[PDB]
RNA sequence: GAAGAUGCAGUGUACCCGCGGCAAGACGGAAAGACCCCGUGAACCUUUACUAUAGCUUGACACUGAACAU
């Protein structure tokens, strides 16, 4: 299948490319996501014509992404709350949905998606590091203390 | 004598007709022998008879994509 890329996709092109990829690639992610459109005539014409406006669309979406993720960084650590055994470790967890909360209500928006918990959720008492994934690239941080 | 005769031949016996009884024969009545054979007949059953086939099972392609390593 031919599309033209209508954003950066790693490993694939750049936005304005016209790439062959595997017809599920692109059924079931590529333009369902709006990461790239049927390389038609009328798209490729239309996109040839309607581009500039579309990297101009790119880079507010980029540095909107870059300003909300400073705002993430500048919230350092944001405490979670929970009941937990003596030696620490709790009953329950700490997923997403309430680490995304946590940072609601201490300030910045974040959706659950965004959170990227790579040693799972959490289930001890004391200090994790909790990383966030604004936009493709960017990468904000925070510091979650867990205390019972 | 189609080979076990009321009906043919020879011969013997025998007036015509009921009724109560008995079953030796009329190869008695009943059912186009079920046994046996035959038909290039039938059915249902069996199986390592033949040919197929549901099911079960194998792989290729499709629905079906992204990375990385080897
Ligand atoms: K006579
Ligand atoms: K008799
Ligand atoms: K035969
Ligand atoms: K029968
Ligand atoms: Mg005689
Ligand atoms: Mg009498
Ligand atoms: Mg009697
Ligand atoms: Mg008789
Ligand atoms: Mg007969
Ligand atoms: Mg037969």
């Amino acid at each position: 299948m031919q599309v033209i890329l209508l954003d950066k996709v790693a490993n694939l092109g750049s936005l304005g490319d016209q790439v062959n990829v595997k017809a599920g690639y692109a059924r079931n992610f590529l333009v369902p996501q709006g990461k790239a459109v049927p390389a038609t005539k009328k798209n490729i014409e239309f996109f040839e014509a309607r581009r500039a406006e579309l990297e101009a669309k790119l880079a507010e979406v980029l540095a909107a992404a870059n300003a909300r993720a400073e705002k993430i960084n500048a919230l350092e650590t944001v405490t979670i709350a929970s009941k937990a055994g003596d030696e620490g470790k709790l009953f329950g967890s700490i997923g997403t949905r309430d680490i995304a909360d946590a940072v609601t209500a201490a300030g910045v928006e974040v959706a659950k998606s965004e959170v990227r918990l790579p040693n799972g959720v959490l289930r001890t008492t004391g200090e994790h590091e909790v990383s966030f994934q604004v936009h493709s690239e960017v990468f904000a941080k925070v510091i979650v203390n867990v205390v019972a």
